[PDB]
C-alpha cells in the first residue's frame, strides 16, 4: 500500500470542516492531508461579495499548489460542487496532480463550457427550497447570486443520514456560497493537457438526494471516468456517513496513481 | 412546562460549533437552545483586531438578549472564559437571566477586578505551550494581545479525551481569540444588583488538564455557587466527552429556575 497526499476541497458554502472525519482516518494510513478554506468559505475572513469568479474563490487551492515542494505529487478531492476546483487546478498545476477524486460531485469535461455541468445540476434539481438567494455587483458589474442554503435543504437533502450532530455542526459554521454560473458560462474551456489529461476516479452513491442517480449517471456517461466508485447507501455527505469506505477507496486510488 | 431556553455561550477562539452535540441532546428533552457566535468568533464575520474589550466580544450575546420579549428568561451556558460573557450580560439583563451556568468556566466576582480571576488562572496555568502570540493596539491605545491555540494545547489540554474526530474539527475552525486582560483590568467590577444576583451553577471535572483542581476548586472556595456538579472523568470540552451528563445536568437546572 503507498502512501500519498490527499488535499481535500470542499463545496461551495461549506469549508475544511466538512472534512474533519475522513481526515484522521486518511492519516491512520499513513497519508498526508491538506484540508483548505476556499474563499469566504469556512472561517476564511473574506466575504462572499469581494469575490468575482469560481477562479479567484478557488484560490487557496491554487496558492496551496504552487507552495508545494517541486516534484511532489498530489490527489486533489473534490465534493459537490468542487469538482470546479478540480479542473481549475489541473489547468494551471497538471505536473502536480497524481489524480483527481470527484464525490458526489460535479464532472466538467472538456468539451462542453466550465458551466455546462451546473446547467444540467440545476435541470435536474432546480428547487432548492427554503434556501435563499441574494445577489451582489462583482469587480466588472455582473450580478452575482449567491444562497444561504435552506435548513430543510440541509436536513433532508444534503445530510439527508447524518447524525443530529452533524447537521447541527454544519448549520452552526455554513456560509453564503455561489456557483458564479454567469461567470463560468464566459470562462474558456477547461484544457485537454490540462484538467483532459488527469486521472478522474468518481465516487457517489445512489442514495443522494441532491445530486440525483439520472444526474450522476448522465455525469458519468457525458466524460467517462478512470474509475467509478458506487457505494451504496449513506447520503450525499458520504465523508460523514461512509467515512470508512470513502478512506478505503481513496486508499486504492493512491494504489492505483500516486 | 415552562419552557426553558438555553443560550450557549463558547469561549474564546472557538464559536458555537463546539455545541454541536449538546444543542440537540438537549432539543430531544424539548428544551429551546439558541448558540451564538461572540464576536471574531466562529463564522462571525469581524475580525480580533477590530473587537476593543470583553464588552464588545459579547455584543451578539447582549444585542441577543435585547431581543427576548419581555417575560422570557433564559439559561446561560458559558464553557471556560464565558464566564466574563455572563457577568457582562448579568449586568444589563438581569431581569432576562434564569440562571448562568459555569462549565468548566472562570468565575469572575464582584468583589475583586474583573480580570482577577484570570491573573489567578495564568498563575495556575502559565504555559499556554505551542500557543502563538500576536499584539494590536486598540481603542484607547491598550496594547491588546491575541492567542492562535497551539495543536498541542488543543490535542492534550483542552480536547484530552475527546475524539480525533472533534480534535481536527476544532482546528478547522479555530480563531484567534483575546483575553483582554489589561482592559478588564481597568474595567468597573461586576455588580451585585446585576451579575451578583444570578442564580450560578458550576458544573467541572477534576479531570480538566487546562483549568486545574486546584484553581476549580479554589474559584469554587472564593464565590460559593448555588449549586456545583462535578462530572467524573472526561476532560475540558465536557459538551463533548459527557454530552449526554451535561445534558441531565442542564434538566436539574431546568427544573430548579427554569
Amino acid at each position: 500500500m503507498v502512501t500519498a497526499h490527499f488535499v481535500l476541497i470542499h463545496t461551495i458554502c461549506h469549508g475544511a470542516w466538512i472534512w474533519h472525519k475522513l481526515k484522521p482516518a486518511l492519516e491512520r494510513a499513513g497519508h498526508k492531508v491538506t484540508a483548505l478554506d476556499m474563499a469566504a468559505s469556512g472561517i476564511d475572513p473574506r466575504q462572499i461579495e469581494q469575490i468575482n469568479s469560481f477562479d479567484e474563490y478557488s484560490e487557496p487551492l491554487l496558492t496551496f499548489l504552487e507552495s508545494l515542494p517541486q516534484g511532489e505529487k498530489v490527489i486533489i478531492v473534490g465534493e459537490s460542487c468542487a469538482g470546479l476546483n478540480i479542473a481549475i487546478a489541473a489547468d494551471k498545476y497538471v505536473d502536480k496532480i497524481a489524480a483527481g477524486v470527484f464525490h458526489n460531485s460535479l464532472l466538467p469535461d472538456t468539451v462542453h463550457s466550465p458551466s455546462y455541468v451546473v446547467e444540467k445540476l440545476l435541470e435536474s434539481f432546480p428547487d432548492w427550497r427554503d434556501t435563499e438567494y441574494f445577489t451582489y455587483t462583482n469587480n466588472t458589474g455582473e450580478t452575482i447570486t449567491t444562497m444561504k442554503l435552506g435548513f430543510k435543504l440541509l436536513r433532508e437533502n444534503l445530510y439527508t443520514k447524518c447524525t443530529d450532530e452533524e447537521y447541527e455542526l454544519a448549520k452552526m459554521v455554513m456560509r453564503k456560497g455561489s456557483l458564479f454560473q454567469n461567470v463560468l458560462a464566459q470562462r474558456p474551456k477547461f484544457t485537454e493537457k490540462g484538467y483532459g489529461s488527469i486521472k478522474k476516479v468518481y465516487i457517489w452513491t445512489d442514495q443522494d438526494k441532491i445530486f440525483l442517480p439520472d444526474f450522476q449517471r448522465w455525469q458519468i456517461a457525458n466524460y467517462k471516468p478512470d474509475k467509478v466508485y458506487q457505494v451504496q447507501g449513506g447520503d450525499h455527505k458520504l465523508q460523514l456517513t461512509k467515512t470508512e469506505e470513502v478512506a478505503h477507496i481513496l486508499q486504492e486510488v493512491a494504489d492505483a496513481y500516486a
